[PDB]
DNA sequence: GCAAGATACGTACTAGTACGTATCTTGC
DNA sequence: GCAAGATACGTACTAGTACGTATCTTGC
């Protein structure tokens, strides 16, 4: 068990380094200094900065805390989005998801062998799973393209987050994520599921409080 | 005036290829073919260059054919921009300018990524108010938050497009984004009038090249 | 590809200002802002530069809006070209290219002034045959001699315009030249259809800038 | 009288130099060597290369031999044009008119103080005089712009000549000058004066023969 | 684990060499690019020379092949046409691009790289294929497989050089297909020649199958 | 002052070539070229302004002042002779140092630092090879609609590689054999009937053409 | 005849100086430009210095004036606004442009040009005008014509310098009119101030009349 | 390694300025700057890459590190003090060698050879002068719709000339008198009532401001 | 407190230029 | 045959670079 704890001490250190200076500018020593583990300690778990970065990308979907199982399936999606918004904002929520976001958004190069496809594909299928469930519980309009909507939400979320970083340091992210869902859902969500959805910041906070405890 | 454009174009292409922090003046010099001396007249630092390319995407990006249906103009703008980003030598400025704005970097690099975004946002809002007054969108829609939503929404659709299929699907992805965002604020029987078609998309590309 | 255009433009402006024989590579370097090295990739001699700018006035000069009345197209071409020559930064290539062709120099400078003229002549002839087949000019008109007459006629009208009122009157002088040459070969009731007006002249200027 | 002959020996030498290398490239020594006169011989008549060039421009209208006084005034214009065409072609006709043409067509610079306006203004008024006479002898249509036609002919002649130099070394100039007049005259010349005009090369040669003798 | 870190370094080395060439490259460049530790590097490779020699020793060894073919000459043709795609784009295989630069660049005898070793292996690999095709009855009776193998290896490398110089490798596929189209009439059995597929559209299909 | 200008210019060119061939473009210095040429600094800088200019000028001398082959009966033999002659010229410890330097300058890569035009010697090579094939087409020794342009790109292309591989394997020792191989295998795909057996691929001939063209 | 050849040389000298400045200029440049003989040149001027000094000694002397005015301050204003046009275009007067460069450029005391001489004359010329306007009752009682003349000469030269640097003399006319608009309220009699015409359209009309 | 970098950089800048002021841009050499600065070649080239870069950097130091005037009661007096202070600074056998070099570099012309940006020091001069006038407008010491921008171009413009003429006539000896003249005559055209008599145009003050700002 | 690195300064070259002298060309 | 000039070569610098060592910074 002393191996699985020290690997996470490495991964968080790498992600922390990657968040602040990007994949390019970061060195293996940067990650080594932050983690405060030995050269050989590192070498057991990760062979290279690439292998490090790929792993922090790989644990982006599994990293996000899952909310208590909601009765309305679209509300789960709404709550998850506003949780992720609160997680990125205050920071102290999660350290991996920040650097893993920056690793995915950063353009980089084909010469660096990062696979930004993995955290983005797996994120889309997860969003598709919820929308596929919500359809089985009859929450979405009869002829909606569940696949195109997953891609759209996964896209739009990334960019609403990008803008919110630039303009306000993510201070308004809650309001903007809420805005995205408040405007996107009238197109595919059943009317009446629309009146039943809880957009308020007061509710979304009471999910951030509950996820920690 | 002549060399500054040649420099800025070359700067954008280098910034697109390696990103701000990896890039050097040296690389921009070599890619521009201007003399050492010709560059320093205009730009002393790499920081000065990047800032200049960012403030350039305002007036470098080609304007759209004016229309009475202001939402179709807004739809054209984003579809044109979807093709500009796809190209390579369609516009070298926008591609580098995007990568400069989207990429995070550091506060240590003093680049103001806010002002291209400030411009992008103010422009889409100005067009939506010109759609509001002409009775195209619901009477009391939050125009400021909508434009902020459109800028943000596009940015991510673009990023997601870039990673997944080297920007190739961006035309369709922006079409979906506009189709799905519109019913939340468009007035009745306006969505049906709007032209989302790919063969119109490549047709507005011709009228912009001046 | 990028620098070659920047070089050629700068070469044309220097050639316009001082003429071929007075000009040096040194002057073109300084006016272009490209490195010594960047120029030699493309051009070893001053002769090589001039020849390149001459062969450029073929494809650099912007094309005219296609019309069913082929003589109106021919009239537009020469009126557009009358405004291109008047400017300064409208097109720097044509102005230098003209001065290079018109000026006499020497046989010692190996410049082939024939091939821009060969191009200019063949182009106006090709348009006149497209007017002949569409029944716009008298059935058996000497098309080869007419185009040669039009190229020659323009060249002098231009020179005379340049000397007398710094090219300012060229629009009117080319209008007169077309008005007076037309009845000798135009079919009945075609001269009356043709639009010579100055406010059309400035209007075709917009559609050419691409 | 030994002064007026030696001044023309200078002027022809200058014009000859100016024809072959233009105003710019030519030196005062170039003119001095060709003329074979002394430094002081030159200085009496001309102070500078500019003063030289201006003088050769100034004697362009007076230089052209005037044809025997024709009955048809437009035929005089036609014959004069085809004479000038023959004069430039064979060369041996006149040495001044070649260099004086090149001095006028060459763009030069505002920094050189040549006045290319003089040979061109005086050439236009002369063409206007003929067209003004032809009107008094009723050879031109009732509402023709005599001033615009002088400018047009003076222009078009310069450029028909320019093209003919580039393409054929002026070999076809006769045919091209003829062509210009054959196409320009239907617009302003009276019909019937048009049938009375002699365009043939055989006639125009018999003016070149006669002008020498 | 150790083959993992070796590969990471080799790929980075191959990139730097393809970028700046042997002389201009530093070991310092290769370190920053691999993203391994100083210690990790100096265990597998001591000097710049050893790095270069290793990438060279992997040219044939790490070249992605094809689906096994009925015609071993079409196997040969598809491999070559694949290499033309594998050399052009920003994504190919860095090992190939790297060693191709290392082999073709002259340098000097002052540097101690063995350029003959990748060349020998690539010639032998080509020969082996032509030998395999002789027993399967594809090539004609009195053919010199050695001399033909040397021809192909040589011809390809220069077809590839001209292409880089003139079109930045753009026309490489058309140049290679051209090469194989004129050379094979000399040694292929007629009946193989008409059953051969040089087509550009087939070249895309072998490239799409190479996403594996 | 023409004659002596040509003489010193050639000393510089031969010296530059030798330097380029032994260290390449980037490693070479003007310093190196001065030492070997024997010329003064101002003498060289009168003729060539930069290392690039020097290097370009040797690539120019690959085209011009390349030993002329005799006017042959068959245009293809004239092409075969030209290829095997160059093979001899790249081989020997002198032959031409200019052809050796040029090939190295053409085949090496160099950084995006340099502005050396490698397209130019290759274009002239291809245009000359095309011209020989087009003359062979009118004589009817090649197929009447064979792609004369695509073949020239093929020959220039392949030869360049045949040479490079030969340099690596045998220091260009076996070059002429390899070039003969190249031609023996490529010609049948576009040569007319009868024409192929008439050609003389022998090292017995390739050397007679060599010593004749040396004079 | 001799004043003819002197002028020809001086104008050419003034051009070269305006183009390359004093130090860069050669006498060789001035010869080729004047188009006179070596002998003709060396009779009037021996050295580059003597050439430069002569153009400088002609700054006021060869400056085209105006039609005589009712208001001597509007005479002053029109002259200054004329100079702004006479300095901008490719055609002005080369003597002005030349000497203005010669005066404003620093050089060194190592060269022996007297920059004070054109400056003295231009200051005296300005003073004389203001003195002429005092007796005609245009300027106010307790005004220092000397100090004002020095101000104007100084102010103009720098207004002219800034204009060259920022707009390549494009805005010089607007800058000079601006200068005269703010300075004159200090010394002009009110009643002259409202009768004064700074207008750009009038500036064109004085320039059109200067075609003589 | 910041502190010592600033120290050597300033030695180079002061030395460059001195050189530029005495021979101008074109005549000056890197050689000259090395000799006077005392610095090694590699030391200078670490900080400045070309003569242009040097010359630009001294024009940059005209703006920054120009002696600050005290926060005055009247914004126009603060402008009057700034002008007369610079007049003292251009005058004295030291004062600042940087302001002297900068002025010469700005006012000279140079060939189309050089790529020195003279617009930049002038723009900063004009923008600072405009800022002072705009603050004077809010305080209501100037006319409420006076063209604050056109005045800044006027002051920078005229001062530059007042100085140039002063250099020629009296080696800048009478500069402060001339500058006082300039201000006494220009201010009434845009100053509010009362404001003008409150201003202190005296050389009695201009020197008190000088020694205070020197410390 | 110190290992990594960033930064600052130093040395030894090579590249580039300005201007000087020599030597051929050429048009009478 | 030779004066003007164009051209070729020479000398003495200054500019620019590559790579070396020293010295500070900084994040644990």
């Amino acid at each position: 068990e002393r191996a699985i704890r020290t690997r996470q001490t490495i991964l968080v250190a790498a992600a922390e380094v990657f968040d602040e200076v990007g994949y390019e500018a970061a060195t293996i020593s940067d990650v080594l200094k932050r983690s405060g583990v030995t050269k050989g300690a590192l070498y057991f778990h990760f062979t290279s900065k690439q292998e490090l970065a790929q792993a922090v990308l790989a644990e982006q979907v599994a990293s996000l805390p899952r909310v208590p199982e909601q009765e309305l399936k679209l509300q789960q999606s709404l709550d998850e989005a506003l949780l992720l918004a609160h997680l990125l904002r205050e920071g102290t929520g999660d350290p991996i998801v920040q650097g893993s976001v920056r690793l995915t958004v950063d353009q980089g190069s084909p010469r660096d062998h990062l696979n930004r496809r993995v955290p983005m594909q797996a994120w889309t299928e997860h969003t598709q799973s919820l929308f596929e469930e919500a359809r089985a519980k009859g929450e979405i309009l009869p002829h909606a393209d569940v696949e195109a909507l997953a891609k759209l939400f996964v896209g739009a979320f990334t960019g609403v987050q990008v803008l919110s970083r630039i303009m306000t340091g993510r201070a308004d992210l809650a309001e903007r994520v809420a805005d995205l869902y408040r405007h996107l859902m009238p197109s595919f969500a059943m009317p009446g599921i629309l009146v039943r959805l809880d957009f308020s910041p007061e509710r979304g906070s009471r999910v951030y409080e509950a996820a920690m405890k």
